DNA sequence: ACTGGCAAAACGCCGGCA
DNA sequence: TGCCGGCGTTTTGCCAGT
């Protein structure tokens, strides 16, 4: 699987993995869900 | 002291086709691939905190 | 060949303020001063066919 | 009034001179003109 | 007007960490 | 799974030279 490496801004870092532990999934697992449904947003 | 080298990289494992399916998206907005991700994630960060 | 230090360059003489408007908007929207003027008037144009 | 140097992907440049001719307006003129109500179109998502 | 191009930033990515 | 220095690149904002 390919990948990419996000710069990110100051906020973000730590805020991302404060989600994924309280969903019980990993840093990319939480990312990448997020994602998904950001691009199923833009099916309407 | 926070410029695009001191950022806070974070390699993202993307599941098949995904990245082209970003990349289409990033181009008809506008904006590089790093900020596309950004700015979805950060909409979808403030959806859940509002 | 068409990258950017190639493309068409015109300048625009911008009005009261707006400089600062387009830029706060191009930052909301994490784009450049360029790309956030460039989208708004692509969108401007197929809006007239 | 200030300036800034836009760099205009490939068919845009006549494109909107197509559209400025259009309009009887400056290419200039045009570009601000499209560029406020694009503006103030967002701007007026305060609540929709 | 135009437009080479500069200096600085951002980009994409590698390849190495832990 | 996560972290990141740093390379080689384009892009970006904005000039001066024509």
């Amino acid at each position: 699987a390919d990948k990419f490496v996000v710069r990110l801004p100051e906020g973000m870092r730590e805020q991302i993995a404060e989600v994924a532990r309280s969903h019980h999934r990993s840093m990319n697992s939480e990312i990448i869900a997020r994602l998904e449904q950001s691009l199923l947003q833009e099916g309407a």
